[PDB]
């Protein structure tokens, strides 16, 4: 009277101590067990459970099932291991909305607030919005970087020439030895193994050594150098060249010749008295 | 007798074949259908369904609803794109906890373990912990990268100056001709078109050619150079200057003068016999 | 008759207006309230609520609970900040599957499709597959970058030391002064304060000034320089050294001596007539 049930099928059987069970062919064998509809079984004494649907099945201790051919699949789980979740978890029971051969979408759900709340598809999308933002940021950086590698790579291929041969297109030196050394104040040192030891000096050439204030050394005591292709000095502080000296040598030879003849004439007189 | 129901409202109607239905105004029209409470409708023969609440509504085949003005919204769904997946998903049914214009939070839920388990707000937080870690990693690299670009920029804007001008603040050459050439071992070549062909040599100046072991060439056969601002040599292996030579020229002129007078005196005698 | 309930416990009490309530010791105090099984309450002010299980508990307005010692924990919550949302959220009710002290895994669930669908552990795994992919990409870029910094520190620690010093391993100059200046066409200027003012000229040395076409200046009017370590000239356009000159000075001194003796002999004759 307020609980109608159209049927010509067999009796309901609420077998368990303190149990409830409604519907045709409904075998509730478990203590304090609920089950509702066409052959909703409460398997093994397996206690306190619930199955609410056509051919429903409560199989695990302290669990629930819901609907068509639904079954409890593991129930209470203790010291168990959840996905995305180091540290173990505890559970007081399962809640099935389906089966191992068949599952169910859980519609119309408000976005979780506290930690143990079902989270919906929207609350995920929000995360996945960032992953996306991030993934893009990465493609940029792989890109940006692949370029920096190229730029840096060129510097090593266009300057590398300069840092290794210590040379430029107009100040070249074919050598691989000791670094030039400009050791005195305002000194210049050109070429491997050169040394400008003195105030305001220049050491010009491989293993040149300038060891005296205000000089330009074209070599050393262990190895001098001739200077070549030098135009005749004109001013007082210009360098003289060999052709210039040659001129003087020439006048000296002319003199000696004159003195010879003079000596002859003086003999030619002395004796001709 | 153990199933009380306070009411003066109309009858329950468990209409469907094999169906159960309890509560006032509860119209269960569907076969093997359950529905419980104030006008909980099982719409269209739409089968095997369930609605458990005030004005509840089971509308889709094989589905469930729960609570105030709740409705099944799509039910079983075959080969359907599920969020985030890739391959199609199958579903035996829906389970509504609400409606299109009203939804419900699902509290007190143990963290999912297997793939088809509801995941809670905690299991998401764990993911979002990493997104955060990652996002920060990005901001760093963005920053670190930009810092490198600025660095590479400065190299590219300091080192270029050289690579084009072949010149540095302290070694300069106003020019745009042939790269200098240091072709001999340990040789030095300064300035466009210079050539240091010989062992241990220097070619000092535009189009200078030093073609002899142990020399410094200040030009070539096609164009020599004067060397200027040269102090008087003191040591044997110092370069002499013109004023120095001028001294010697001066003594020679004094000699010639003497020889003239001597010649006169010798004539002045010869003839005065 | 189709609703059996094995028990010797007290009566069910469907107290609330329009309410339903089945099972032993079941106190349904709330209007339009459902509750099913042993000792299940609907007290507090649990308007329209539901509890379906052993010792079940509907405590919050418009809410639901399900199973063993289950309780409604907050119910309808409006304009609450739920995890990850920024926007506030509305809710028509809670759905508990457990307790503040004890919770439940929700097995056998089809992957959510629309926004308000429970999402399963699988749908998360898909996300977390990318986070992983991304995290790896980061570790790479942190690496790739740590390299580039290395490579770039090096260039700075090689080249730019040039741009600061004006010096390469083989063209050094120990100086802070005025840049070099190569002002004439095809001119060369070496060292701080040097000036190559003239066509095709070289200014060799700190504050050297070459102000005449086709010259190499080793200094200036304000400060000249000796040139050292210079081999004896051989060719006409080679520079002469001092030892070369000393030889000529020596012959001149020999000549003057001769002329002295000649002069004496000439006097020795003149007067000896
Ligand atoms: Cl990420």
């Amino acid at each position: 009277k307020y609980y109608h049930a159209n049927s010509t099928e067999e009796d309901s059987l609420a077998v368990g101590t303190d149990s409830l069970a409604m519907g045709a062919k409904t075998i509730v064998n478990a203590d304090a067990g609920i089950g509702i509809g066409l052959n909703t079984l409460v398997m093994a004494d397996a206690i306190n459970g619930i199955a609410i649907g056509s051919n429903a099945r409560a199989n695990h201790a302290n669990s629930i099932a819901m609907g068509n051919g639904s079954q409890t699949t593991r129930g209470a789980q203790t010291d168990y291991t959840a996905y995305n979740m180091d540290t173990p978890q505890n559970s007081v029971g399962e809640f099935s909305v389906g089966s191992e051969d068949g599952q169910r979408q859980i519609t119309n759900v408000a976005a979780g607030s506290a930690d143990t709340d079902a989270v919906n598809v929207g609350q995920l999308k929000v995360t996945d919005a960032q992953v996306s933002r991030n993934t893009q940021s990465i493609t940029n950086l792989n890109t940006q970087v692949s370029n920096l590698d190229t730029r840096v790579t060129n510097i090593e291929n266009g300057i590398g020439d300069i840092v290794t041969t210590g040379s430029t297109k107009y100040f070249k030196t074919n050598t691989d030895g000791a670094d030039a050394n400009a050791q005195g104040a305002d000194s210049v040192a050109i070429g491997s193994g050169s040394i400008a030891a003195a105030e305001n000096s220049v050491a010009l050439g491989t293993n040149s050594v300038a060891d005296e204030a205000n000089t330009v050394s074209v070599g050393s005591s262990t190895q001098q150098r001739r200077i070549t292709n030098v135009a005749a000095g004109v001013n007082n502080t210009d360098a003289v060249n060999v052709a210039q000296m040659k001129q003087i040598e020439d006048k000296i030879e002319e003199i000696l010749s004159k003195i010879y003849h003079i000596e002859n004439e003086i003999a030619r007189i002395k004796k001709l008295i």
